[PDB]
């Protein structure tokens, strides 16, 4: 099954540079930022669609769908490794930043596909937002105090 949900926010943060912290230098800085998360490691691809992320924290696989720093686009799937949730094949992920008053528009679309028919569990759905925006905002945060 299909559950999606949106959220739209806003950053102090310019989108050029919201999204170079958040998707071209994520890799590197998310490791230093975080301490549950220990590495993050590409094992295939050179950072454009296709690429494949190893996130250890357990660990999960990230798959770029698509990039474009131009439209400060970031689509990228979550799936696999033994951190997954036992009941979804993947998670999509679009996100896209606009320029909003010196800062940024943020807008995230989010689609956990379920085994089977499966409703999504509102504990599946927190855990992953929560770690997502977790991620997010802390990087949000470096930017906005360096």
């Amino acid at each position: 099954g299909v559950h999606t949900f949106e959220e739209e926010s806003t950053s102090p943060v310019p989108p050029a540079k919201l999204f170079k912290a958040t998707v071209v230098d994520g890799d590197e800085l998310t490791p230093k930022l975080i301490p549950a998360i220990q590495s993050i490691e590409i094992v295939e691809g050179n950072g454009g669609p296709g690429t494949v992320k190893k996130v250890t924290a357990s660990y999960v696989l990230h798959k770029i769908d698509a990039i474009d720093e131009a439209t400060y686009t970031y689509d990228y799937t979550i799936s696999g490794g033994t951190g997954f949730q036992e009941i979804l094949e993947k998670v999509s992920f679009k996100t896209k930043l606009e320029a909003a008053d010196g800062g940024s528009k943020i807008k995230v679309s989010v689609t956990f596909h379920t085994k089977g028919d499966a409703p999504l569990p509102d504990e599946v759905h927190q855990d992953v937002k929560q770690k997502s925006q977790g991620i997010f905002k802390a990087i949000e945060g470096y930017v906005l105090s360096n």
